[PDB]
């Protein structure tokens, strides 16, 4: 029954140097998001979580640890999608049993699945788990484009709540809000939060909210209250930080900014580069001084 | 001199059945924009004016008729860009002698020009004419993407005013406003006016403003005033109309909507389809009844 | 150190309705390829094997069955790549222990891995197993493009043998053969076999060879012998069959063509469509009559 | 009725420093192609001729000069396509009056014309001139893709002889040859001449033939004779040269290679870079020493 509107951090995961999960570090990341970034929720097992590089057992362990640490303090969404639909169903049942408030699932990728195959994949996860479902749309990684009529076909299933929209088409975004006004949209591009919020999205899911969740909430709330001059000021500073993060290496730089606040956010998981070079550590420290001190 | 902020219709041109310019009809389009749509200005010779399908002599005739009809009641911007730099210089001189308030020029297209070639093109037109210049960026037609640092190089020429930004990258849009706060941005996607206006663009240039200019100004002014809930209601209705216009054939349907108000907006120019089928005439009359009566 | 040149079928896998592997049917597919299609080898665990939709245990089982059935009568290459490098290493070690003649790995996908990350991926699989490696390049699924210099960086590891080139850039193909004449290339687009063979590729790996292996060998051998007129006639017939297969649904139609020859090639694995409609079964029977009877 | 099969240089044009046509230089380029490169024909007014940067009067001047110089010694094809259909008709009339053996036209670009619009553009040019037509397809500059069925619809007009195929899709190329065996295909990618000739194209139109026409003919004739091994050697040397030419700047490097053989090939036309830098001149001399004796 939890309210799923608002600000969700896409949870990063602390890894050890061999790619195993650092449980102590992961708990610190969850606590930091709840207590310091003051998020409304966590989106667990998404792209940001380095999810698609992991085994099924590692994904389950992440779901277990996040929920045990968070308890019922905040809303939790579990991304369980994959090219492997039988894995998605297994993970979806697990996360449902642990009490995740909704599931979410990336459009299946690699192969060029037809729309009917995509709709069957969502319907299958829903039927096996009995849980709510949020479509996770990220066309710049998957190459999958879903149009207005196709969203409506997905929404014929009453357990589909809406879409986590990590997409840059704001005409599509407005058309979704017009066609399906009771369905939810979470914006997925942190550097375009202000314009997405201007179109009445219901929340946002972001990797950078792990370190910049305070400003993110401001942008969102001020935009929806009509305080655009102030919201734009804060989006400008946010995007100076994001531009730095992206140039330096997104996941590693957010983890370095966490480490600089005492959170043991650990290594990245190979095949991503597992650690920053010394010059890039220095650069991350300059970002910390300029934007998060 | 003139203030160049606000609502600019991308001027449609009335053609006869043989592709020649219908002067009476083109004057009627100009008068309708000034007197009924209440635009701040016209952008003449743009994609919307079917410009790239015409001869240099036809382009000159359009510039002459628009300026003669409008006189100084509104601001006028002349788009003079081409793959042919010598033509762009000739049209830029001609429009400047007519008293156009600024020039503008599409990034040169077809050949894959390098950035230094593109910059030389802008500087050459400016030096030859002595007039102001607005960069016209339309990557979805030209395939040219100009980054933040590159716009900065263009803006080293002090006669460059800004960019007519017919592009959907709202991260780039924000970054341009951060880096070059005194340079102007005009939004070019009518269906995304609200989110562009929320990022503080200075104006908008739009084909649909030839018939929907009243709503277009409302969206823009309400957004500027932080009245987002009301602006969004009007963007929604505007986008029902635009969706229908796009589906039925953009330029011909805008022309039909003008003809239904007694403006003799004429044929389209081949190789675009020159007239609407009977069924598409009926569809345009249904749009008129639903959205513009 | 088996000869890896010549004709390899990309092994299809027989599935039951519940998505499990039908072992009897998979053994039949292996036997048909060896005994009737007269392949030089099999490429096991590739895109064609529906590999990316499967669990680690399932991939292991396919490797075990293929090797138990084929023994040492043909060459076997094990595709073990994934977004999960730890799984790739686990499957690489497993296929090495089973006695596969080389490993192969798709470029890691979904995330936008840098080139250094891609090379570290190949090196980590090789150094953890000590086996040979064939780069599997399929830009139209992964969006990864590797240039000539980057191939040379990969080839600095002496256990990299060459590339399974499921790509359409015949300029790149020629430059690779020029730059690395001792390294091997297997053509991956069955419908462009003749032109790839004319540039001196060493072999080909193809899904359609599971049913069209007789013609495929003819095209390859006739081209190498300079008998282009005769090779072209056979490529034209092959491409009539391939055009029909693609239109009807690639994997399901190859499987139906196998079933029509008494091979229990089974269902496809969800989220792919698992079975042909009645109309498409009839269309496949027509292809069988026209091209394979 | 002239035979249009074989080797066609895409004629470069000699410009003065101010962008005007250097007639003396252009005649020398024509004579070099006929007398030294021993071409079958010239393709005049194409991409290579810097055509799309020029005025109608300049395009006419080039057609007049090329014909006056070539007389009846070789075949001549006039590319007259443009976004401006009226201009294309005017040029096609003029080239027809001058005696060009066929017209050719690029698919209309910039705007996103529909297929019925593209077909009408070709039929309009043909029906206003009464001359033959070659479709000029170059998706990498225009973004226009035409499929096999669509070619068939173009070929419904009996004056359409076939297609100048500057495209990399060798499956499409095969399928066109199969579907329309009496219609001609000229390859437009000089660096893929061998694999195109392997599929039975009737000729080739190329920018590099202005300087490498001897090897180009050898690759083409040896491939049609099944002498693949020798053809492939010469394609390798050819592509070493082409790689250097592309790296150094295509149009300017071909012109410099002409100048090094005593042909006054002139400047390029702005907005292309008009002259090679001293360092790039030196690189061109190294290419000359290495590949063009």
């Amino acid at each position: 029954m939890k309210n799923l509107k608002g600000i969700f951090s896409a949870l990063l995961v602390s890894f050890n140097a061999d790619g195993s999960i650092n449980e102590k570090g992961l708990r610190q990341i969850v606590r930091y998001n709840i207590d310091k970034m003051k998020v409304d929720g966590l989106y667990v097992g998404g792209s940001t979580g380095e999810n698609f590089m992991l085994s099924t057992e590692e994904k389950k362990e992440i779901f277990r640890i996040a929920k045990d640490e968070a308890k019922d303090e905040i809303a939790l969404i579990a991304q369980v999608g994959s090219v492997n639909l039988q894995e998605a169903i297994e993970l979806g049942k697990y996360a449902t049993e642990l009490g995740y408030d909704s599931l979410s699932a990336v459009t299946p990728f690699y192969y060029k699945f037809s729309f009917p195959e995509i709709k069957h994949y969502y319907d299958s996860i829903i039927e096996a788990t009995g849980n709510y479902m949020i479509v996770y749309s990220i066309p710049f990684l998957t190459g999958v484009n879903i149009g207005v009529e196709q969203f409506g076909e997905l929404y014929k299933n009453p357990k589909v709540l809406g879409v986590a929209f990590t997409a840059g088409d704001f005409y599509l975004l407005e058309r979704l809000k017009k066609a399906y006004p009771n369905h939810l949209i979470w914006a997925g591009f942190d550097e375009m939060m202000l314009p997405a919020a201007s179109l009445g999205v219901d929340g946002a899911i972001g990797s950078t909210f792990n370190v910049n969740g305070v400003r993110a909430r401001q942008i969102f709330e001020l935009t929806q209250a009509g305080k655009l001059k102030e919201a734009l000021e804060i989006q400008h500073v946010t995007n100076d930080l994001i531009e730095g993060i992206l140039a330096n290496g997104l996941y590693l730089t957010i983890k370095e900014l966490l480490k600089l606040d005492g959170v043991e956010a650990g290594y990245c998981r190979e095949p991503m580069t597992k650690e920053l070079s010394s010059e890039k550590v220095a650069f991350a420290k300059e970002l910390k001084a300029k934007y998060l001190s």
